[PDB]
């Protein structure tokens, strides 16, 4: 009945000389274990700053070399060639310490403020606490401050909380299981966590990412978090912060920025499985028009396929002329067309994609044979992304199929990946049956469950117990590949399966969600983890995959997935219907809120070019605006859109108000501007919300560009601008509009096919200045954009060119590419 382990002790350790301080240190093993398997005897154990913002600890084996995700999957910089060792940098707030105690340990400290962020210190009689290291079984752990650290993160699961409550255990191994379930491993693994202290300086942040595609459990209890890694080495990255944006900037500089999303992609989406033939997906797009509710593109799923073989039609109900014609005709009406591809090919000997696949040996194997699952189509080979052959086999098929059926982006699901069967374990093999088992699907099921099996190998000799984690991943790089290759136009993919960095590729949904309440709220955590993932956009299958909607759950659904950054009604086949349409309440809050939703496409677009720029979220946590309010920090049911827009959605049945949070300050209804709440401090406000109605507040400070109502976004970009200014007493009022046409493959680029505006609005004691500051100009000016109005909140005297009122400047016809400078005057 043994210790799980007895740690290691420092052997030697020295920090570098004449150059970017690193330490390297040589951990010899104290004394052996029986459990979890054979322990590694000898570490090499690195501290570095790749920035003065990161650091960076590797612990690996002295002796062999172990699996690593590759850097051409995540390219990062390489790594550096009682008693204690310091490292520390003079422009960097992170210290680190190494502890020369028995068994050894190491802190992380902010030099401004003493906190320590990560403490690997053991309690010499708790192994629990300790450092790990066998070839099955990595044990890492850290103490924290139980009521100062507030964490987010290490996707991806379904909780009713954003903040990760205390004493639980989550576990990363991507599988399909449904995201209507709480708790349990889904889709996607993202080994990041977010940690922002109330105490000492308020709302100080940072972030720890523990670079590892293996499967593993991390327990958090308050006072400690303890990863359990099956495999793989330690190689953990510390972002200093200290605002919680500078920590994503931190983050995705590491991981990869997040991809830009086409202009398109933020007008609203319409799906079902089940749709029977080109005619029913024909009357869903008429009677969207007819319903007068915005829609922009049409979705197919597996129905479309012949016999749900990827890459073909059904012959009879989804015949090749009439796809082409149907899809020719949502082009000629500003709309666009999305298909949803799964990754296992069938194996059809009279099935071309399997005959370039077996001929291109691109499958999978297990056993020196391709490995064999079962999913829509029955009997399946899976590509292996990780196999360069492959990824070219899988641009051949998407390019072939594009040839013949124009399409505007795709849907790639089933890719953790899914298998309808658990094939039986390799004799003998401890990667089927591991040693630690980590908790997969909330009962510790074995890791080969509805997937492909541990002992099957990848390109270089890779295991799947190793490479697992990263199949949707590699797929999104292969199919945003294949996208790039086949248009020249900005990409638009949806990917199920996710693995961090898969942001740089893909959108992201929450998955097999349920037509339930509590579905509704749990959209908001995941949302908001996906935007610390550096997965921007996000959404979530609005009124409920599975199980029946109801007209007054779809009713609350559109209302608040009207403002996610990925807004898709979809549907599971056994269920009814759920078109917007079909009720008159929830088309008609459809209208209202698709309305304000695509007045604020600029404003989208914009936060989608900050995303990628600097990993900020569209979707945010309100602690991103209000870091120093510890009040937003347990928020799980509001959320903001870009700095200073507030949503706050009714989540219960039968209700008519929602008690929100507001941050100290003015806040103004988007659907009302005469209607406000403002609040000496920050506090709970019991706000109307009838059955027609969510809350949409914009704060104080904040200026917003908005276009016109269309029913398309080519439309909608047609329109004139709006620009709406929020003044503020405390603060000049600010806001950004980023342009370009909204399909441009480099985004920002040098080739300067965009525009970046500024607004800024400014009180004097009898005056008001509003201005613009213009890059590009010349660009923006060649096409034609006008700010014809000004609307100006946040006052409460009128005001005029040479309780609070509304002031609005009307008749404008300034060229948005022409900077400005209005002179008002107060009434
Ligand atoms: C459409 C959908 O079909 C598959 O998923 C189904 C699954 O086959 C059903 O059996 C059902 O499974 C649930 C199960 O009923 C429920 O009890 C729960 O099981 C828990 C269990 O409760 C708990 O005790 C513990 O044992 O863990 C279990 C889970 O591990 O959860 C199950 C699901 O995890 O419901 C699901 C979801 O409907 C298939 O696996 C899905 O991938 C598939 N969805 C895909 C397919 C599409 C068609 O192309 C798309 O339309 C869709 O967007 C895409 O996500
Ligand atoms: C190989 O491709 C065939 C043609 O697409 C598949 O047959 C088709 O399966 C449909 C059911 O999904 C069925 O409605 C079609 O009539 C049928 N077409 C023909 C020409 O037979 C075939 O699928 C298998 O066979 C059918 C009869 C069903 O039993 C399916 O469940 C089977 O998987 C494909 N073969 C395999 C092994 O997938
Ligand atoms: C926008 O919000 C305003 C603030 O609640 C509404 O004004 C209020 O209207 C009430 C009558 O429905 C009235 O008792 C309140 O005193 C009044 N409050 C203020 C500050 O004016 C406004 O409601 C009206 O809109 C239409 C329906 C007309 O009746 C107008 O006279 C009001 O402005 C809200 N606007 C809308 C369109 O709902």
């Amino acid at each position: 009945g043994e210790a799980i382990g007895y740690g290691y002790q420092v052997k030697n350790a020295k920090v570098d000389n004449s150059t970017g301080k690193s330490l390297t240190a040589l951990l010899q093993l104290i004394r052996n274990s029986p459990v979890y398997g054979p322990d590694i005897q000898f570490l090499s154990f690195t501290a570095s700053f790749e920035e003065d913002d990161t650091l960076r600890i590797r612990i690996t084996d002295a002796n062999n070399r172990r699996w690593e995700i590759p850097n051409e999957v995540l390219p990062r910089p390489p790594p550096p060639p009682p008693t204690t060792t310091v490292l520390s940098h003079p422009h960097s707030d992170l210290v680190f310490t190494l502890f020369h105690t028995t068994p050894f340990g190491f802190t992380i400290y902010r030099k401004s403020t003493h906190d320590v962020l990560f403490d690997a210190t053991p309690i010499p009689s708790n192994p629990t606490t300790f450092l790990i290291y066998k070839d099955q079984y990595l044990q890492l752990s850290s103490s924290l401050p139980a009521q100062q650290a507030h964490l987010y993160g290490l996707g991806e699961h379904t909780k009713p909380t954003f903040q990760l409550a205390h004493n639980q255990i989550l576990t990363l191994w991507n599988a399909d299981i449904a995201s209507f379930n709480r708790d349990l491993n889904l889709y996607g693994s993202h080994p990041f966590y977010m940690d922002v202290r109330s105490s000492p300086m308020v709302g100080s942040t940072h972030g720890v990412f523990l670079l590892n595609s293996n499967g593993m459990d991390v327990e958090y209890t308050g006072d400690r978090i303890t990863y359990k890694v099956i495999g793989g080495i330690i190689d953990l990255y510390i972002f200093a912060g200290r605002t919680p944006e500078m920590v994503l900037d931190q983050y995705t500089k590491l991981i990869g920025r997040p991809a830009p999303m086409p202009y398109w992609a933020f007008g609203f989406h319409q799906c079902r499985w089940g749709y029977r033939d080109v005619n029913e997906i024909e009357t869903v797009v008429d009677k969207y028009a007819e319903a007068r509710i915005p829609l922009e593109v049409m979705w197919t799923d597996i129905d479309y396929m012949d016999a749900f073989k990827d890459f073909t039609l059904d012959p009879v109900h989804f015949p090749l002329d009439k796809m082409q014609q149907f899809v020719t005709k949502l082009h000629r009406n500003g709309q666009r067309y999305v298909p949803i591809l799964d990754p296992g090919i069938n194996t059809n000997k009279s099935y071309g994609t399997f005959i370039r696949g077996m001929q291109s040996n691109v499958f999978i194997k297990r056993d020196g044979n391709p490995y064999l699952g079962s999913v829509w189509p029955g009997p399946v080979y899976y590509p292996d992304f990780l196999d360069p052959a492959a990824r070219s086999f899988w641009v051949d098929e998407i390019k072939r199929f594009r040839d013949i059926l124009p399409i505007d982006g795709i849907w790639i699901d089933m890719n953790e990946a899914s298998n309808f069967i658990t094939s039986a374990p390799t004799p003998g093999s401890t990667l089927d049956n591991p040693p630690y088992k980590i908790n997969n699907s909330g009962g510790r099921v074995p890791i080969n469950s509805k997937t492909i099996p541990a002992t099957a190998m990848h390109y270089g000799n890779v295991t799947e117990y190793n490479a697992h984690n990263l199949y949707g991943f590699l797929e999104s790089q292969a199919t945003r590949e294949a996208l790039v290759r086949t248009s020249n136009e900005r990409p638009f993919l949806l990917s199920r399966s996710t693995f961090a960095g898969s942001g740089k590729y893909t959108a992201h949904w929450t998955g097999d969600n349920a037509a339930r309440w509590d579905d509704l709220q749990y959209s908001i955590p995941t949302m908001l983890n996906f935007g610390l993932f550096g997965m921007p956009m996000i959404g979530a299958d609005i009124c409920g995959f599975a199980e029946s909607t109801t007209e007054e759950l779809c009713r609350r659904w559109i209302q608040l997935g009207a403002f996610y950054p990925f807004s898709r009604d979809h549907s599971a086949r056994d269920t009814t219907h759920q078109e917007l349409y079909l009720w008159e309440s929830v088309a008609a809050s459809a209208r209202t809120v698709l309305g304000l939703r695509y007045q604020l496409l600029p404003y989208y677009y914009t936060l989608m070019y900050d995303a990628n720029l600097r990993g900020i979220p569209i979707a945010r946590p309100l602690f991103f605006t209000f870091p120093d309010d510890v009040a937003t920090y347990g928020i799980s049911s509001q959320f903001l859109i870009g700095r200073g827009i507030m949503v706050s959605p009714v989540l219960q049945p039968g209700a008519v108000s929602v008690n929100a949070y507001f941050p100290r300050g003015n806040w103004f209804s988007l659907f009302n501007y005469t209607s406000s709440v403002s609040v000496s401090a920050g506090t709970y406000v019991s706000l109307s919300a009838p059955p027609d109605h969510i809350n949409v507040h914009i704060h104080e400070g904040n200026i917003v560009a908005m276009q016109g109502e269309a029913m398309t976004t080519q439309a909608a970009r047609s329109t004139p601008f709006h620009l709406l200014v929020v003044m503020s007493d405390h603060v000049a009022s600010t806001g950004e509009l980023f342009l370009d046409n909204g399909i441009e493959m480099d985004i920002g680029g040098p080739g300067g096919k965009w525009t970046l505006v500024r607004f800024f609005a400014e009180s004097g004691i009898n005056n008001l200045t509003i201005s613009s500051e213009v890059v590009n100009r010349g660009y923006a000016m060649s096409q034609r954009w006008v700010m014809d109005k000004i609307t100006i909140l946040g006052l409460k005297r009128r005001v005029r060119i040479k309780g609070f009122v509304v002031s609005v400047i009307s008749d404008l016809r300034q060229l948005v590419g022409q900077a400005f400078k209005l002179e008002l005057e107060f009434e």
